[PDB]
């Protein structure tokens, strides 16, 4: 699906950030990484909303209380995905400020801590994307 490809571009970019390689460390102290993640996040959420909209053209007619519930559960699952991606961006903004506060001292321990936290944020994003995909797959029925 288009929204899955969009999410995958966010995911591959974030897998690169996770390496904290020389060029990642450089781009994390500018706005570049968080600006590129914002663009990738925005595209994912736009495609998700359009996908849900087109799915609603080929629905199995069910009880109206049921449809209303499934739609609200799907909107909550979309919301969690967007919040997850924003939580990632926010953690990388935090890193930028903590490096500046070090006034040129070594950042090795900040980077060890960031790597560990990013791994956990990425696991949560993956969890939520799988749950969203599963909900979308039975939504029409
Ligand atoms: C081909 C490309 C661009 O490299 C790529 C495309 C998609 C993903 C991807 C990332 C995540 Cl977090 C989740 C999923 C969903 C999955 N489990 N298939 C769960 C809904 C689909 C897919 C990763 C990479």
């Amino acid at each position: 699906q288009r929204w899955e490809l969009a999410l995958g571009r966010f995911w591959d970019y974030l897998r690169w950030v996770q390496t904290l390689s020389e060029q990642v460390q450089e781009e994390l102290l500018s706005s570049q990484v968080t600006q590129e993640l914002r663009a990738l996040m925005d595209e994912t959420m736009k495609e998700l909303k359009a996908y849900k909209s087109e799915l609603e053209e080929q629905l199995t007619p069910v009880a109206e209380e049921t449809r209303a519930r499934l739609s609200k559960e799907l909107q909550a699952a979309q919301a969690r995905l967007g919040a997850d991606m924003e939580d990632v961006r926010g953690r990388l903004v935090q890193y930028r400020g903590e490096v500046q506060a070090m006034l040129g001292q070594s950042t090795e321990e900040l980077r060890v801590r960031l790597a560990s936290h990013l791994r956990k944020l990425r696991k949560r994003l993956l969890r939520d994307a799988d749950d969203l995909q599963k909900r979308l797959a039975v939504y029409q029925a």
